[PDB]
């Protein structure tokens, strides 16, 4: 809730390889 680095720095660290890999193993981005 309050730990404001923690709510959101593991989200990103998430996102960023899961939206990476959307664009590789789903085919519509690869670099």
């Amino acid at each position: 809730g309050f730990l404001d680095i923690i709510k959101d720095t593991g989200k990103e660290f998430a996102v960023k390889i899961l939206n990476n890999l959307k664009c590789k193993l789903a085919g519509g981005c690869p670099p």
